[PDB]
């Protein structure tokens, strides 16, 4: 759109996806992408009915993607069942967007518990006190009593359900307006051996 | 915290639980489009493939009708291999600048021919070569090849016939989540189910 956009991997076709993840994601910070790691998340239900929202990617693996939430909400119940899911990150900037596929798995609780200490204390009080997804009966006995909990010196417990999911990719596109119209679509692929790489028709 | 949206973004219906979701869809989506936020119909759509392993891209939100949301696409793409299969679709709305999001869940519905034929045709003219020549989604085996193809046909200078393929669909909602930042990170989400008459409503903890 409106900032520099190149996509030379388009012409050599690198064979590690995950370097020219690495390689998108630094320069989105570089030139200055608002919220570049703002994921569209999708799983789907037991009768295949996908449901969708933002999270934030927290970190890249060597797998695929890091993220953490709650695990009685939709999506962690969800995932439980399901571990399929899809997410999509969309760069109004420079007309980009990363579609990342793959099987999310929930890591175990040290891991969770230092996630929850890096998270800013100020967040601790509302995401102990929720239970995220669920009905909200009382929104001022809510607000009540996190205040309560915000008083404290942070840090707090890291509550039971706070977990975190590693999504280990087995597919990527990474997608961009191109020229003419002719949109530039790079799709990889795991393979027994590595990755398998195609263009895609826009 | 990642969020970095500044501008207020008024939220009654939090309070005021109205029992018509899309009133609610109509006031956030005209608000957007009066305060300029940028590209507020780029929608996060989610389908899903036979084994219930889901799929995501962006598409434009084209028309808010009665039942839902409409966008265009190729039957032929991925997403619409997966539409005819699986109707069950969600796609999300994520405005940066007042931290909202809107989740649309539903069953999306092909809308007939004359439909497409229309929608095609309030396409602006120059979009028509390329989404002739392209078969969306399958393998591009010679990218010069489609350029001069496309090239060729748009010499035109004006509308092509619709491309066998080229589609609308209809998602038809069965469920709406609305989302605001709130205060004191007690997010706001408003969340509405059909019933057998009407929707229920209720609120969502953050
Ligand atoms: C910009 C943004 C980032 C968000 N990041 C997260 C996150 O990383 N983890 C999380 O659980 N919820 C996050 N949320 C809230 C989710 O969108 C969603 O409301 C919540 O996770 C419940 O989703 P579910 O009911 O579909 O499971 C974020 C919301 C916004 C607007
Ligand atoms: C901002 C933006 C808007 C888009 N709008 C549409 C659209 O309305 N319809 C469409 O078929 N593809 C649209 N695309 C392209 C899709 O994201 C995607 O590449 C294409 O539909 C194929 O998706 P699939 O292989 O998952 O079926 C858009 C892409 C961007 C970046
Ligand atoms: O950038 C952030 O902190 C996100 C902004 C809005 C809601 C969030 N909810 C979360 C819930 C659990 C774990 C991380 C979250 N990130 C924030």
């Amino acid at each position: 759109g409106t900032l520099d956009a190149p996509f030379p991997e388009y012409q050599t076709l690198p064979a590690d996806p995950m370097s020219v993840l690495h390689n998108w994601l630094e320069r989105a910070r570089r030139v200055g992408i608002r919220e570049p790691r703002a994921l569209a998340l999708a799983t789907a239900d037991s009768q295949g009915r996908p449901s969708t929202r933002i999270v934030v990617i927290s970190e890249i693996s060597d797998a695929g993607v890091v993220f953490s939430t709650h695990a009685g909400s939709q999506k962690g119940r969800e995932l439980l069942h399901n571990p399929w899911a899809s997410g999509v990150l969309y760069w109004r900037e420079t007309s980009q967007q990363i579609i990342l596929n793959g099987q999310a798995v929930r890591l175990p609780n040290a891991k969770a518990d230092d996630a929850w200490l890096k998270r800013p204390y100020a967040t601790h009080p509302m995401s102990s006190v929720s239970r995220q997804s669920e009905e909200l009966q009382d929104v001022q006995a809510m607000r009540n009593a996190a205040r309560q909990l915000a008083e404290l010196q942070g840090p707090l417990p890291r509550p039971e359900g706070y977990c975190v999911f590693e999504l280990r990719l087995e597919s990527l596109e990474f997608w961009g307006n191109g020229q003419e119209r002719l949109h530039e679509r790079l799709r990889y692929d795991r393979s027994d051996t590595g990755w398998n790489v195609r263009r895609l028709q826009p």
